DNA sequence: CCAGAACGGAGCGTTCTG
DNA sequence: TCAGAACGCTCCGTTCTG
């Protein structure tokens, strides 16, 4: 009964920053939160984030990393 | 003070039949010979801008379109 | 099993040329 | 004039490494 990523609903492969996730949000969450995560939404924060979309919004994904519970220490 | 028609940015001339910055320029010759469709994540209706336009292609293509851009002109 | 690094690919936007 | 090539850059995601 495959798991699934909180992120983005791909395939999760394990638990990292503390929430079920796939490798592409580990490493996005990872880049955001050293990086200026200074994103601009182009529409009404409320972006599909999905294997196919997910690069289309980096605010978004972002918020769900954090809506989701992602932080580095755990 | 003239803007591109696309994204509002500075237009750097008339390319492909329309006002448009060099970005959108290549963007579109990009879109169109590239087969590659696109997907929007929001409604078909993304903020097009100087920083937003890099977000949804899909929006930015139909917008190049709807100004009138064209291979040819 | 997980975090962090590395690596190759894609896309974007500028610059230069004629 | 503007069309096009090309390059350096950022971001992405899979794979390694510790
Ligand atoms: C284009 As790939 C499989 O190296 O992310
Ligand atoms: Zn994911
Ligand atoms: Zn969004
Ligand atoms: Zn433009
Ligand atoms: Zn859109």
């Amino acid at each position: 009964p495959p798991k699934l990523c909180l992120v983005c609903s791909d395939e999760a492969s394990g638990c990292h920053y503390g929430v079920l996730t796939c490798g592409s949000c580990k490493v996005f969450f990872k880049r955001a939160v050293e990086g200026q995560h200074n994103y601009l939404c182009a529409g009404r924060n409320d972006c599909i984030i999905d294997k196919i979309r997910r690069k289309n919004c980096p605010a978004c994904r972002y918020r769900k990393c954090l809506q989701a519970g992602m932080n580095l220490e755990a």
